[PDB]
């Protein structure tokens, strides 16, 4: 009934899921607990839509959110954010679908996107770097026994990253999840209200 | 727990907007998906300006609906100093000096509701011809109130650019997030990961 | 030619010289302090700018007319990557100019008061600024009313077209408009002229 | 003149930029609107990646091509010390630290350069192909070069990221602007001041 309060249980919820799948990566509940806060922070944009591009690889010029929300072009642009919606659909969803990026490789990129040695206030980064380089190490070693005949797969996985880091900025910028989960139930909440 | 409160508060105050909306005059006159996104538009200045106005009683902080005060010195901790101190000196000081009054602030509203540039608008004319009236009145009551200041009208025109560029700011800065919803994401995200596995 | 940036540093140059002549001839500009001269048209060139060459655009329909003659249409906008802010410039403000007719005379009155900006940062004495402030918009407040009495709500009418101008200024600034606008065929030229070069 | 300066400077960067380009292999074979696409899409993360490797051999402070050396003092002053300190973290000491050297670079910035997603592009597939030629090349570069660093090349790779929000937040905060722009403007409009009547 109250939108605000809705979305940020849809929040609630989905950060709750991202803390989960961490502890359950192998020595990141063994990091200090302010790291451990600082990485999911650092770290949950890039991680969700990762996450969810992978998803939509399956659908059609749309997006298929966590919270079971089917996010077509139309409603991205009717909440304000089309470009990014686009950009999502181009350099993420589609490249996913191209080179069938299957849900090992996901993992192993948002574990390395998780283990960001550049993340600030980190009490012992090295550390970080070096669970990211081990993460790598098993990524790289999946792909060649898995597909050994695509000796560059390893590097177009890892040269999605900037893609990634950038579409992960504008997101945080422009409020992409928040805007996608809460626009209509605003809609529909001040309509209700007006009418009264 | 802190993050709900923050929910919970913006919603009242979402709800608070709305019945403000509803009772200016010709509003509801509108065609309904006309007056929703006037008001998705303009709730960022709207609240601004309430608590802006608000925080004339108060020196260099400001004071959120709920009782809550903020200083200067939290702002500029957060990194979002300069824009709380264009809040303080280009809203809240000259709101002070002048003794903006609250009819002259309802009617400020009422005209940066009535925001005819907002896109969708199915007829921007009829909201140009409201807000047109909402002016009028308010040069109407500036005159017969304070008739030894003939230039009033105008200053308290001239404050709504300064409205604009800082709610463009404050948006473009998550200054709402690095103020009050900061900590107690770090909160919240300690509790998770405390919790049961 | 060769030198691509260069040519639009001079175009620049040459625009803001035509901002800070306008400005010593308005009344009591000079007699400020050097310092908040500088002050003043740092924080209002780009506004000052974007309502001259709106206002001069009057004159088309769906394009900028530049103070050098170039007239900018939505395609040149578009490939600039500013087609976006090129909708506002001619939908906030040309568009509604055109609808009041605003005048020469209520321009430069505009553009004074935004000249005069007292929010602008380190100035010696900020309230001097706002007494000058007040000075111009009771001047254009007694001309409309002379030369319009019918409309009364014109001298308002004006005054609000100043926050489209103060949120447009900062999109303008944060893309660097003005920039690309007359820049960017002259470097896609220099890159293409470099590109097939031996 | 101070701008006239930075204006000459920056046609100089553009000119050398360019000639690099052409000497990338297979660069040259793109249609030429590709190429200029290329060029504009990628110019100031090639040039960030560059003054970030020159500075390595700087402390504490960032060497832009023309000599210019830029302190942090500067920087803060500028109200760009943040960005500044990025660079130096997550690129210059980086760089450093794993000793990347001038092929190491060569090959990242072409990397950067081949940019499948920049819009416009005639054939995205073709730049796509292009970027996997350079990282095959670097890759084993980077084999034989320490064979005794297996993750050398893929440690490389992920400065990529990096580079792209640091090239992201420059922009966005005019920072070269403010750092080498900002007083020479103060020169000019004084200069301009000093004009006749
Ligand atoms: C828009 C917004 C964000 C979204 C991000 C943002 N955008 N601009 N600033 N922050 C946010 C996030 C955390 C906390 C608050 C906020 C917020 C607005 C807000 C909420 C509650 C109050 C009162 C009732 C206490 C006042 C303003
Ligand atoms: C992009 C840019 C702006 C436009 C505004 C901007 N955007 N991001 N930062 N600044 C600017 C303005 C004034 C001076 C420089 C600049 C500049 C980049 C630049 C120019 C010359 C050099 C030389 C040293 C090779 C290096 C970088």
């Amino acid at each position: 009934n109250d939108p605000v309060t809705n979305i940020c249980q849809a929040a609630d919820k989905q950060l709750f899921t991202l803390v989960e799948w961490a502890k359950r990566i192998p020595h990141f509940s063994e990091l200090p607990l302010d790291d451990q806060v600082i990485l999911l922070r650092a770290g949950w944009n890039e991680l969700l839509i990762a996450s969810f591009s992978h998803r939509s690889i399956a659908v059609k010029d749309g997006i298929l959110l966590a919270t079971g929300l089917h996010v077509h072009r139309n409603s991205a642009h009717s909440a304000g954010v089309g470009a990014i919606f686009d950009r999502v659909l181009t350099e993420l969803v589609s490249k996913m679908r191209d080179m069938q990026m299957d849900k090992t490789e996901l993992g192993c990129l948002r574990a390395i996107v998780l283990f960001n040695p550049d993340s600030k206030g980190l009490s012992n980064p090295a550390e970080v770097e070096a669970l990211r380089e081990k993460v790598y190490a098993s990524l790289e070693a999946y792909c060649k026994h898995k597909y050994p005949e695509q000796p560059g797969r390893f590097a177009k996985l890892l040269l999605r990253l900037p893609a990634l880091r950038s579409i992960g900025l504008k997101c945080l910028e422009h409020l992409f999840f928040f805007k996608l989960i809460g626009d209509t139930p605003i809609d529909t909440f001040l309509m209700e209200m007006l009418e009264a």
